[PDB]
């Protein structure tokens, strides 16, 4: 792979430009908070990508028509949080580690994020059930070196 500096948030509005039309289309309320501007990591930008991708086109297929998602990056000491929250139903707990199986069907491309934010970056992939609604957050560490 190929690591490289880029903005994290420049990345997540990147991928929000991808789904906005069909966000609109399904009258999904969308927020974005961070809470740094110049929030910049080393990491393989491609497959970050990859990761930010699948998590909004499943916050869009969780949470349908009229619903809502917010993204929040925070900046931690020596490693990045990125979350995507949508409101809908919660994970069952019986679940929350099977979605993550590359035979979870109903998939949600969790394993390959698993692995791209694990295996790759060092870093940690999870859910939460909160405010009615599910949180998938994911950290890397801000450089490879602080892995």
């Amino acid at each position: 792979m190929e690591f490289t500096e880029f903005n994290l948030n420049e990345l997540i509005r990147e991928v929000y430009v991808l789904f906005e039309e069909k966000i609109r289309k399904m009258n999904i309320d969308f927020c974005f908070e961070t809470d740094n501007e110049d929030l910049r990591v080393e990491a393989d930008r491609t497959r970050i990508k990859q990761v930010l991708i699948n998590l909004v086109q499943n916050a869009i297929e969780a949470t349908g028509e009229n619903g809502k998602i917010k993204i929040t990056s925070e900046d931690m000491y020596t490693k990045v949080r990125v979350s995507v929250w949508n409101s809908g139903p919660p994970i069952p707990e019986e679940l929350k580690e099977k979605i993550f199986s590359p035979f979870f069907t109903t998939g949600l491309g969790l394993s390959i994020c698993r692995k791209i934010i694990e295996d790759e970056h060092g870093g940690k992939i999870w859910t939460e059930n909160r405010e009615n609604g599910v949180v998938f957050i994911f950290e890397i560490p801000k450089t490879p070196e602080k892995r």
